[PDB]
């Protein structure tokens, strides 16, 4: 029935695993348009067109900090682009423009016969993710582009915490012990500002600012949640509603909040 549903019915184990059902390949963007550099991860055997997600790092950071998401998401049926910004010192508004530029390029590559992703993307179904300033940029992207299907920033920061205009379903990963972008002044005020969307707050117990980055020790949970969120909202895949909306009730989570996530008859 759902034309966007891909892959086998999910389980907790399947979502917690390092890899999803699909085989993944990647390429580096040869001529980046509007951003510094990019790597595109894609499924080779999805069975249908899939949505696209663009991920941006934090200040001073590069693709390495967020690269784990690429294969993790692509393996579940997404085309994911991780970027390096024009400057490592770019601010959130710039990061947002660059993130959108990356999504635009994925759309262009979907239409380029020589590309590995030719015809593999449903350009009408897109998502945004990012770390810190990149997370704030993801939120800026969502505010400015309400046709985006999902947002899942991690340890987000922006100069303004008021994201009241966001109508995109948004999952905020936070880190309890963050000293760069403290939860109390950053992630949580941002979460609280949003009253018009499906939203979720997931704080990792004892986490530093890099708690959701490559090499984190909570990939099973974090990966499960991120994929579930994207599946539920990018693909409208209600097979993932419990996973997306549930409170994990895990020692790894120190603070869980959610609103407007579950469907009511
Ligand atoms: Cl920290
Ligand atoms: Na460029």
């Amino acid at each position: 029935t759902n034309p966007y549903a891909r892959g086998p019915n999910p389980t907790a184990a399947s979502l917690e695993a390092s890899a999803g059902p699909f085989t993944v390949r990647s390429f580096t963007v040869s001529r980046p348009s509007g951003y510094g550099a990019g790597t595109v991860y894609y499924p080779t055997n999805a069975g249908g067109t899939v949505g696209a997600i663009a991920i941006v790092p934090g200040y001073t950071a590069r693709q390495s900090s967020i690269k784990w998401w690429g294969p993790r998401l692509a393996s579940h049926g997404f085309v994911v682009i991780t970027i390096d910004t024009n400057s490592t010192l770019d601010q959130p508004s710039s990061r947002s423009s660059q993130q959108m530029a990356a999504l635009r390029q994925v759309a262009s590559l979907n239409g380029t016969s020589s590309s590995p992703i030719y015809g593999k993307v449903d350009t009408a179904r897109m998502g945004v993710m990012g770390w810190s300033m990149g997370g704030g940029g993801s939120l800026i992207s969502a505010a400015n582009n309400p046709s985006l299907k999902a947002a899942a920033p991690q340890a987000p920061w922006d100069s303004s915490t008021n994201f009241s205009s966001v109508t995109v379903p948004t999952l905020i990963f936070a880190c309890e012990n963050d000293s760069i972008a403290p939860v109390n002044s950053s992630a949580l005020p941002i979460y609280d500002s949003m009253s018009r969307n499906a939203k979720q707050f997931l704080e990792i117990n004892g986490g530093s600012h890099s708690c959701a980055n490559s090499g984190n020790s909570n990939q099973a949970l974090i990966g499960k949640k991120g994929v579930a969120w994207m599946k539920r909202f990018m693909d409208n895949d209600t097979r993932y509603s419990t996973f997306a909306c549930e409170n994990p009730n895990s020692t790894r989570v120190s603070d869980f909040r959610t609103a407007n996530c579950s469907h009511h008859h």
